Parts: C-alpha cells; structure tokens; sequence
C-alpha cells in the first residue's frame, strides 16, 4: 500500500506527510 510499515519513521502530521499503513498506531516512537 501507499504507506510505510510500522517500525519505519513515522513523522509528525504536516502537509503531505508520509503515514504508516492502516491498522497501526504511532506510539513508542514509531508505529506499531
């Protein structure tokens, strides 16, 4: 999908940011 894995970067919500794939939550530092 047009998203990244959970344990990747996960950057703050800005305009046109790259998000982690659905079913993941950004918590520890990255998504999981």
């Amino acid at each position: 999908r047009d998203c990244q894995e959970k344990w990747e970067y996960c950057i703050v919500p800005i305009l046109g940011f790259v998000y982690c794939c659905p079913g993941l939550i950004c918590g520890p530092f990255v998504c999981v």
